[PDB]
């Protein structure tokens, strides 16, 4: 039992064509591929004033092909799980900041999270890395003002996903931005002639937080865009590798791993342990999270009962399965941290 998974660089609205090239893959070698994974940059637009959440050039203010999905006219023949980029209908997934589907078969896993499918765990972080907005809390509803720092890491999502590896193995994780250092443990010095402009920033290429993750959990694989071009990198256990732009030859690459048996997509009962653990530090809808609160130490209150218990009443209010929802995404928003507040209120602490 083999499962075939895509993995995707920068998509930016080119939906159309990269289901067009994932088809002709399951044609041109037979294979056939359990789910598709992208690194970012999905450009998730629903209508026109979406655009004005989309950071990008001014030449690439367009809608893409999101909207066509979004509508019904076409419909994803792969299930698609996708984290955030830099250039992003940011608004969106903020409402989703816990995870989503923007449409049929197309889940975004949030700001971070780890999901589970066909026996593995994959991890996501959104994003790229920015120093002067790493502390900064999201404040929602979001707001067109916001359009520049909305997709910008923030740093808290370490303390969120640490300990994601302590009971079981991490197969999969993404990033956009590569992992800090990461460029230097592959063959750099050809990458630097196919991309001059790499040279100066030398080990400093990258996101600190990425880095951190990647040495904390050191999944199977780390999986990031954002830089639009080929690379990889062995980092101690973890392989990593770095995929281009949809349009290019670097955009799609395909990993071959062990299947032991075929799993809908479910959330994760350690990531969900964490997201209700750590409900007082998102209580205010409006700015969150609150740092005064210490991440680490609302974490440190899990217990084996108290884990049993929250996947109990996950199980009840939600289910273990991550179910398609079509209710408007600020619909689904308050819905989700509804069910949060409810759990967490429910196990007195």
């Amino acid at each position: 039992q083999i499962q075939h998974i895509a993995i995707v660089g920068c998509v930016h609205g080119k939906y159309r064509e990269m289901y067009r090239q994932l088809s002709e893959y399951e044609k041109s070698t037979g294979k056939e591929i359990s789910f598709v994974i992208c690194t970012g940059d999905m450009q998730t637009l629903r209508y026109e004033a979406d655009l004005v959440y989309l950071k990008v050039p001014p030449k690439y203010k367009q809608m893409g092909d999101f909207h066509l999905y979004y509508e019904g006219k076409e419909k994803a023949p792969y299930l698609t799980l996708f984290i955030g980029g830099n250039h992003e209908s940011s608004n969106v997934l903020l409402h989703l900041y816990n995870g989503g589907f923007v449409c049929f078969n197309m889940y975004y896993l949030g700001v971070c999270s780890c999901i589970n499918i066909n026996g593995l765990r994959i991890v996501g972080v959104s994003g790229i890395y920015k120093s002067f907005d790493e502390k900064k809390p999201y404040t929602y509803p979001p707001s067109p003002n916001d359009v520049v720092s909305l997709f910008h890491t923030r740093n808290y999502v370490i303390q969120m996903l640490s300990n994601l590896s302590q009971s079981s193995q991490i197969d999969i994780s993404l990033s956009h931005d590569w992992p800090q250092g990461i460029v230097m443990k592959g063959n750099y010095k050809q990458l630097y002639r196919f991309q001059p402009g790499f040279k100066k920033d030398g080990a400093s290429l990258g996101s600190p937080i990425n880095k951190v993750i990647l040495n904390t959990l050191k999944p199977k694989y780390w999986i990031s865009g954002h830089m639009h071009c080929e690379y990889h990198a062995e980092e101690g256990p973890t392989h990593f590798i770095a995929l281009g732009k949809i349009g290019y030859k670097n955009a799609i690459s395909y990993l071959d791993l062990p299947l032991k048996q075929k799993t809908d997509l479910e959330y994760d009962k350690d990531w969900v342990c964490n997201l209700i653990m750590t409900w007082p530090a998102f209580s205010n809808k409006a700015q969150f999270p609150d740092l005064s609160y210490s991440i680490s130490e609302l974490l440190s209150k899990r217990t084996k009962e108290l884990d049993k218990k929250i996947i109990e009443l996950w199980e009840k209010y939600i289910g273990l399965k991550i179910i398609y929802d079509s209710d408007t995404f600020d619909i689904q928003f308050t819905s989700r941290r509804f069910y949060i507040e409810k759990i967490y209120n429910e196990l007195n602490i």
